[PDB]
């Protein structure tokens, strides 16, 4: 029975460890985002059409 | 995804290329006209009969 009861601190930890990873992959939601802009902006400033300043 | 974005860079790459031809096209306008006036102009310097005023 002391084994049984002891599980519920095995679920709040494994519970803490899908919360932390939530928290990774919202930022990463947002990195990603930014990585995709970035290789956007370098794609654009290899043209050597572009004038000084729109580069 | 982020592939299919970058696309827009390289579709104002594109067009940007074709704005540069454009202006380029419109001065070759003027330079061939040039050229045949100036073509007009050494064919009647070669005639003889000009006097040097004409000439």
């Amino acid at each position: 029975s002391a084994t049984a009861g002891s599980m519920n601190a095995v679920k709040d930890s494994l519970q803490r460890g899908q919360s932390t990873i939530d928290v990774a992959l919202a930022a990463g939601d947002t990195i990603t985002d930014l990585l995709g802009k970035m290789k956007e902006k370098a794609l654009a400033a290899s043209d050597t059409s572009l004038n000084t300043a729109s580069f």
